[PDB]
DNA sequence: ATTATGACGCT
DNA sequence: AGCGTCAT
């Protein structure tokens, strides 16, 4: 009734760059603009592995994880850009620097949480209140929302995409009560106005287009963002949730894309998020645990409380390389040479991080995989990181893993290593 | 022979 | 601490 919280206290946005690594390469090389193209890493094995795909190329069926040779079979005119290689490995520096460009722009509007190399959540609650004051009861015109979709509209009693978008926007704006500064729907709408401005600034100042979701929490904001891509933003209101969720497969919701989500489906015998509402909180907790159960009970009603954390910088800085099939490392000299290569890239990134961000990492984590293990990581060990020195770091990494060597022979390594990983963690101010 | 990352939960 | 899950 009157005491039933509806999770409508906040305005949250999720901004996500469209086909990000592709746009980085297209900005740099105009010849790739408005073409079917993809970004690939390595080239020798089947033309390289695809990691990003332009919307033009997606129309031909090109996807991430596809080998470039296979992609070319779907799209013979596909253009490719290669990830830079340094010290024998893929080097993602260019995309990390492009990411900083975008994060710094977003930070002018509001506190952001960096969720990945190319996306950030934004808590717009306070910014919305401020904009609501400036407006002073004055209505919101559709002209302020030129790329916004209202999920669930139009509805009730044109055959083109932009026409439908506008019809829905009009129905929404027609319904708004702008006299009430505390209407959640009004708050979301002002949120969307601000996000239009954020997205315009990003495109103006970097050249990169993006999509966005605006809702009352991170999970709905993320879901919304994906509903109309590319180059559009979507508002998902509290009211839209029952219909949206009624046919939404459980796996589409962030965190339910894996084993937990499969267990929800299997154990409860359901398919869609909306079907969760018929279980009690205790019932959900009995199957999925206390935390997951409470989260599910609220989430299926469109309610989630996870905060947008004030964090614009990554918490760890890591360097990793696979050594698949035949290229697995089988000699001590091999293992030491590759630890040094990884340690050298890591040193370079850490030193840059220390100058830019006024902090120093204090722990080095070392992880390997051995041939045979289905798991991505076989063994992880940490040691002290006391100096930004590649030789020391690689020497230390070797010391903490050297006992993994089954080989009776000193020089040989067995079983061969199929992955190496160095990660700097536990930052302190400096 | 996807690969290179990165956050957070469990015990 | 070391491992697993989920994500981009
Ligand atoms: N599995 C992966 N392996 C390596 N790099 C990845 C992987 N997934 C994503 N990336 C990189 C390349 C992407 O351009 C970038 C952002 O990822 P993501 O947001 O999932 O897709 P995207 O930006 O390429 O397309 P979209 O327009 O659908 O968001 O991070
Ligand atoms: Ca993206
Ligand atoms: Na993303």
């Amino acid at each position: 009734g009157p005491h039933m919280a509806t999770g409508q206290d906040r305005v949250v946005a999720l901004v996500d760059m469209d086909c990000f690594f592709v746009q980085v390469e297209q900005r740099q090389n105009p010849h790739l603009r408005n073409k079917p193209c993809a970004v690939v890493q390595y080239k020798s094995w089947k033309g390289g592995g695809i990691i990003a795909v332009s919307y033009e190329a997606r129309a031909f069926g090109v996807t991430r994880s596809m080998w470039a040779d296979d992609a070319k079979k779907l799209c013979p005119d596909l253009l490719l850009a290669q990830v830079r290689e340094s010290r024998g490995k893929a080097n993602l520096t260019k995309y990390r620097e492009a990411s900083v460009e975008v994060m710094e722009i977003m930070s002018r509007f509001a506190v952001i949480e960096r969720a990945s190399i190319d996306e950030a959540y934004v808590d717009l609650t306070s910014a919305v209140q401020e904009r609501l004051q400036k407006l002073q009861g004055q209505p919101i015109s559709a002209d302020l929302l030129p790329s916004t979709y209202i999920e669930g509209l139009p509805q009730g009693p044109t055959v083109q995409k932009e026409g439908m978008r506008k019809q829905g926007l009009f129905q929404w704006l027609d319904s708004l009560q702008i006299d009430n500064l505390t209407s959640p729907d009004l708050q979301l709408t002002v949120g969307a106005v601000i996000v239009e401005e954020m997205r315009a600034a990003i495109e103006r100042e970097t050249g990169f287009q993006c999509s966005a979701g605006i809702s009352h929490n991170k999970v709905l904001a993320k879901l919304a963002c994906g509903l109309n891509k590319p180059n559009r933003q979507t508002l998902v209101s509290h009211g839209s949730v029952p219909q949206l969720f009624s046919q939404m497969p459980i796996r589409k919701i962030r965190s339910l894309g894996g084993k937990l989500g499969a267990s929800v489906i299997e154990i409860l015998g359901i398919e869609y998020m909306g079907e969760l509402t018929q279980f009690t909180e205790s019932q959900l907790q009995s199957h999925f645990g206390e935390k997951n159960g409470s989260w599910l009970y609220a989430m299926c009603r469109g309610i989630e409380h996870d905060p947008v954390k004030p964090r614009q910088l990554p918490k760890t800085i890591g360097c990793s390389k696979n050594f698949p099939g035949k290229t697995a490392l089988a000699t001590r000299e091999q293992v030491q040479w590759w630890l040094l290569q990884l340690a050298q890239e890591l040193e370079e990134r850490l030193t840059k991080d220390r100058n830019d961000n006024d902090r120093v990492a204090t722990q080095l984590v070392v992880s390997i995989r051995v041939q045979g293990d289905k798991r991505l990581s076989s063994l992880r060990r940490c040691c002290a990181l006391t100096r930004y020195d590649a030789h020391k770091m690689s020497h230390d990494a070797f010391t903490v893993i050297k006992n993994c060597n089954t080989s009776g022979i000193q020089t040989e390594w067995s079983p061969p290593l199929t992955m190496l990983f160095l990660c700097a963690t536990k930052f302190s101010a400096s």
